[PDB]
């Protein structure tokens, strides 16, 4: 009779804004709060978070809040969702590694969220917390793009579901802490119900090259510039991050750091100890006029991603620097998904802008914080799993890694392919999709969440492929109909006559008849939209403006 | 004194809409006149092609149009550019392989131009032909992604330009006619003055993979294929084709056809033998009852590319054909550029349609037309150039070619990244740019060339990004003002009603001052505007609509 539900609301179909709800009777307990950052041509948002409808509706079951590691996608939404869920404080526990922590509280007084306002439990990233009376959550550290990284066994009264959280096998990790799989192999020789796992790089061959091999090319890409340098990342990439101090030290380079999110998470890794640096990190002016050959940079955008300090310096242009030939540019991270070519364009115009461009995958100056396909099957023999449910990847990726699964000597009796907002119902014996619950994303921009909504970018998308067609006219016993338009088709725009004269009999009798402004409105769309349609192929955004006399 | 003239007008800085002019004197022959295809997002776009206003102004002056091979982005755009230049007919002398002009023939017949109301000049690959006084051309055959493919020596006046072309170096091609490179050596050894290469994968290190490789694995995951079987590709693809057709007859598999554009080059393709197929190729009514594991589908969209029928598969539903559980989709052959992510989530769609999706890089089910770095480094020890001009590729690939050659034995003395519209100078010691020519590109859409211009695409845009302020201003004794908005940010939304205020005061000092319509409509405007911005820094397009009482 008893089962365990699990509904993701984030990061299901997608690599981006993670959080996942298990529930048991009327216990619950999340699984981070990321936030996933925009595509270009969603211009003027900054990030999306998940909505989170359903936790606002049963916050008062929520007994604890566990975050596996300090990734934007993985803490970034938590500024945003927890006033939306408990107000402006609560009592519930937020488990957290110490660097997890670190990164969040900084966020949270970014947004006037008192210290203490929330109750941050600090724990060990191989630790075991009890939650509630139905769940035991057992931790073990995950080589992955940041330290203090976790997965976690989840042990409930009906069997164990591990979930292998964000990682990759690195068998040289830069701080020299490798990945826990004792409880993972144990949990195996015990019995797996579900395993949940990152779905990343389930279509990639082999293993994903070590953080170690990055920071030794990284190393000699550096050594070899002439003259300044310019490394972009995200700024919770840590490892990555030093690495490239280790680079820019060996070779007597200053490193400066320029990005707000950047040198704020930078700060409270070196507090923390999680990085070290021989001086001392500089800032753009400090290193003004320093000897080109000695001068590197460390720069990603506001939010925390390098594109638009990357677009900035090969476009609209940087208030504080300015690439020059000769300068080497360094772009140490993947692009998000949907900016792939957003990202080719920005290389194409540094290099013409006369910079030594050095990305992936052309240069090694990059690797994966995730799993590829040997380091998959590794787990996938270690857990011997009866259920899978595929994450952390978008639907083929999700395939790719069923399909993998399948392939193993022991496949799951059966696998599922997550959705946000659905709702898996999982017991001793079964696994099954068995609901849904409302579900989606948020638009957040400078003047807070909500400043875009999925109409105003509906209403954008239905613009910028169709056109614009404004038809302003006057009820009156002088009607008056002028019609103009706006990235509409030549052809289409030499029927606007036709289109002003049909309007104007629907405008005339609209006013014989009494009509209101809003069905004379009506009148005037609906035979001008299917004239247009009949008549170009063209479905224009069509605004009829009725105004009395 | 003398020297050569190159005007690149499509194909620099870019893959597609391929186009060159050479000139000594006053004497000019061009190479190829493609299209190139549209991204996404670029809805209701048909096709792209070169602007040639050079061309046209010195039209008499043309003395020949040579085309290299028959891809859609080498004569694609001929059917435009011939009736642009010359009018409904011409004797210019319009050089190509049998291949190349039946597929051009193929074009211009859907056109209404006449058959030799043009003088096509069928060639050998690998001919010699005079081009009036001051041009020798020496073509030789070149593997590439579609058969009767070339380069070419041009020997001018003052040294030779080695050109070539479209390739790869395959050792083992489907159609056994392996590359000659006996007039490249030769011309090597006599001195190069300038080197035009294919820079396409001048950043992928190796060689390029094997047209038959590809046939082997695609006749491996064919045999494998439970049920039906979809195959995208491009219409101009032969090779492709052919590989297909082989896998399909291999296990007893009937070939059906979709596309108006393959269906026609496949036709011609097999008159002039090219293709091979055992039975014949079928329609997709003629297959309708045909059991799932014995029918094979070969498609494309309507203008030769697969995006158009693969979305249609995905999403919007296609009339002739559905996808469902079961089938195998094969995509063989890569996204046009711009389109990478726009195929990533129509193959996350068509998996989530239940069929087996196979697609590059993930599977070997496609190997680029291009050379990779050795076969690149191959025709560089060939040909020891004094010049170097990379082309058919971004600045990025044109960048990397230009380090590899940086890197050989000699490197030239020499290289200059190619631009549209640019004008470069060759004389026997001198190569350089001295100059710019009216260049770009015209929008072609079924309503013919231009329906589409840069402007409704740049107000696309600015609508797409910053959205619609309707200012709607009645200019009379009584005046009146309404201000409504879509796509635009709720803040600035809530901003409308002192849009409105400063509009009303602006139209009554307007018409109080007796100004004309035009110049109410810039004071409504401009203000409204730094209003705006300086309120919410968003630049939102502003439509003031001024009506006289
Ligand atoms: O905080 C982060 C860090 C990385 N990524 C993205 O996750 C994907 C995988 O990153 P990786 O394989 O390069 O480590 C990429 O699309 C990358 O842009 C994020 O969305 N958020
Ligand atoms: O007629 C064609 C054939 C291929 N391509 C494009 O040329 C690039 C290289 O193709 P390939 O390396 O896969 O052969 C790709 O972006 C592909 O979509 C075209 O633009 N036109
Ligand atoms: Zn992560
Ligand atoms: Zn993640
Ligand atoms: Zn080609
Ligand atoms: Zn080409």
């Amino acid at each position: 009779q008893d089962h365990v539900e699990i509904i993701p609301l984030g990061g299901m179909g997608e690599i981006g804004k993670n959080i996942t709800v298990f529930r048991f009777r009327d216990e619950i307990f999340v699984l981070d709060g990321g936030l996933a950052f925009p595509e270009e041509g969603m211009p003027g948002v900054d990030l999306l978070i998940p909505r989170v409808d359903y936790l606002i509706e049963h916050r008062h079951k929520i007994k604890a809040w566990v975050l596996t590691h300090g990734h934007e996608d993985h803490i970034g939404g938590l500024p945003f969702l927890l006033p939306m869920i408990f107000g402006k404080e609560s009592p519930v526990p937020i488990y957290g590694a110490r660097l997890t922590l670190g990164l969040l509280r900084g966020k949270l007084e970014e947004f006037g969220l008192r210290p203490g306002a929330f109750n941050l439990k600090e724990i060990s990233p191989d630790d075991r917390i009890q939650v509630g009376r139905y769940f035991t959550l057992d931790l073990f550290r995950m080589t992955h793009s940041i330290p203090d990284n976790s997965g976690v066994v989840i042990r409930t009264p009906i069997g164990t579901i591990v979930h292998t959280g964000d990682f990759k096998l690195d068998p040289t990790p830069i701080d020299g802490k490798v990945s826990h799989l004792a409880k993972v192999a144990q949990a195996g020789a015990e019995g797996v119900l579900l395993l949940i796992a990152d779905a990343t790089n389930a279509e990639r061959p082999g293993y994903t090259p070590s953080e170690m091999e990055i920071a030794k090319e990284l190393d000699r890409v550096i050594g070899r510039a002439p003259g300044r340098v310019f490394v972009t990342t995200f700024a919770s990439h840590i490892h990555r991050i030093q690495s490239v101090i280790w680079a820019a030290e060996k070779y007597g380079r200053k490193v400066a750091m320029e990005g707000r999110s950047m040198l704020k998470f930078s700060r409270i890794a070196l507090e923390l100890g999680y990085l070290k640096v021989k001086d001392r990190l500089y800032t753009l002016e400090e290193v003004k006029d320093l000897p080109d050959h000695q001068v590197l940079i460390l720069a990603t955008g506001s939010q925390g991603q390098p594109m638009s300090v990357l677009h900035r310096l090969a476009f609209e242009g940087h208030a504080k620097m300015a690439i020059k030939p000769g300068d080497t540019v360094i772009l140490s991270s993947s692009p998000i998904p949907g900016n792939e070519e957003a990202v080719n364009r920005v290389i194409n115009r540094l290099y013409a802008l006369g910079a030594y461009v050095l990305y992936p995958p052309t240069y090694k100056v990059h690797a994966s914080g995730h799993a590829s396909q040997e380091e998959l099957k590794l787990i996938l023999n270690l857990t011997t799993p009866r259920f899978f449910l595929p994450w952390h990847g978008e639907v083929r990726h999700q395939m790719n890694f069923k399909w993998l699964a399948e392939s193993m000597s022991r496949p799951p009796e059966k696998t599922l392919i997550g959705e946000n907002g659905a709702v898996y119902r999982l017991t001793r014996e079964t696994f099954e999709k068995v609901g849904e619950v409302p579900h989606g994303v948020l638009y957040v921009d400078g003047l807070g969440v909500g400043d875009i909504t999925e109409e105003i970018l509906a209403d954008r998308r239905h613009m910028a492929e169709e056109g614009l067609v404004v038809i302003t006219a006057l009820a009156g016993e002088d009607p008056v109909v002028e019609v103009v338009s706006r990235g509409f088709v030549k052809a289409g725009e030499r029927l606007l006559g036709e289109v002003r004269r049909m309007a104007l009999e629907a405008l005339k009798n609209g006013v014989r008849e009494k009509k209101p402004l809003e069905r004379i409105r009506d009148d005037i769309y609906y035979p001008v939209k299917k004239f247009l349609k009949k008549a170009t192929g063209r479905d224009p955004m069509i605004l009829p403006v009725v105004i009395e006399g």
